[PDB]
């Protein structure tokens, strides 16, 4: 299909259409993506992902045509430690994709110790390692642009990202309850580093610090354009 | 997910999302649901259907939500012969249909000699018709073992595209079907039907269509969706 979107307001027990990887798993009609005990509490060394099962052609060589896409989604970090960690992802990969070999902890079961384009929240120390940061990755290159963001236990970070192929503009924009906006924006050809074809979706990791790391919603819209 | 949306304006070769059953395979920027020779000319004894990959939420019972959706496609039926035959149809089933077995011919593949609500566009000759006048094509409704609960006359156009669009809207239950040809013939056909009487709460939504004695292409060449779950 040329264009494609789904809506998920929460996430039941009761699903069908998302690849569970790891230790993700739905637990308070949320997605739990890193592990957590009997009682909902983070444990250390896990990681997560989820990527919705119908796949997204993103681009298209022989229509010259180019994807404009847009993905919302709402998550939250818990942890009885004052640094909680490693951080939560959305990411655009292959439609195999799977979690690399050794990608636990800081690299957020996204990068082995590829083809992708990830928006990543990292709690944990191109960038200012004395505090957390929202980062732009793509393929290897992690963190090709960052913006300083404040953790905030327990509270639910609405985020917008969007695609432009017109401008090739890859917009963040991230906000708190209480209006504190962050936002970050970076140029990228999605042809120069992604097959036609990708599947999307979200990874988390914890080492030796931990916390959860828990969607709350998420909705998604992709529309091929020339 | 609550709601889901897909748009085919056409169908490239490079497929992802679909699930292809029996004969059905891309062929010329459409689905071919039935086979046909390299020449483009449809074959006798043939059966083939697809699906959209992702399931889905047609109801749920835990917050007495039923989903408001709508289907429009467009598809073409070309034949040799004077009797093209037998049919396309576009219908909703468990997540894990597959063809039944001995499902050729007037049974378009959807049915054995079950849990479905399907919109058949049938152009063979059943001299056991009871509610449908034989001599002639039918658009009809079927409900789980109940098919044509509903029918309405059709006129069978070679090679020209029928628009269609099937719409349900949960608050009053009526599935209302509305196709129309190029010039603007319209056929409609509608039905009361409440989904939660005989579908799962999670369903896959697709087409089927099959040749058995007398054959024409069952050409599918557009297909949008959706979908969206509403309290009630
Ligand atoms: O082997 C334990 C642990 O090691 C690695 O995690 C480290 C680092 O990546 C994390 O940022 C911090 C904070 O959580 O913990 C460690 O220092 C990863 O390989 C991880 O998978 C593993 O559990
Ligand atoms: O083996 C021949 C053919 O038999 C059956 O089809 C019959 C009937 O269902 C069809 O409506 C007419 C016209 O197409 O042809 C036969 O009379 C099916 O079993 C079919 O699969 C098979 O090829």
């Amino acid at each position: 299909q040329d264009s494609l979107s789904f809506g998920f307001p929460t996430f039941p027990s009761d699903q069908k259409n998302l690849i569970f990887q790891g230790d993700a798993q739905i637990k308070n009609n949320a997605v739990q993506l890193t592990k957590t005990d009997s009682n909902g509490n983070p444990v250390a060394s896990t990681v997560g992902r989820i990527l919705f099962s119908a796949q997204v052609h993103l681009w298209e060589k022989s229509s010259s045509r180019v994807a404009n896409f847009q993905s919302q989604f709402s998550f939250s970090l818990k942890s009885p430690l004052s640094n909680g960690a490693d951080g939560i992802a959305f990411f655009i990969a292959p439609p195999d994709t799977t979690i690399p070999s050794g990608s636990g902890g800081g690299l957020l079961g996204l990068f082995a110790p590829n083809q992708v384009i990830a928006v990543e929240f990292d709690t944990f120390y191109t960038w200012d390692p004395n505090y957390p940061h929202i980062g732009i990755d793509v393929n290897s290159i992690r963190s090709v642009k960052t913006v300083k963001w404040d953790r905030r236990d327990g509270q639910s970070l609405n985020v917008l990202v969007t695609f432009n192929p017109s401008t090739r503009n890859l917009d963040v924009v991230a906000t708190y309850s209480d209006g504190t906006r962050y936002e970050v924006s970076y140029e990228v050809d999605v042809r120069s580093v992604l097959p036609e074809w990708v599947r999307v979706g979200f990874s988390a990791a914890s080492g030796e610090q931990y916390q959860t790391h828990t969607l709350e919603s998420w909705s998604f819209t992709s529309t091929l354009l020339y």
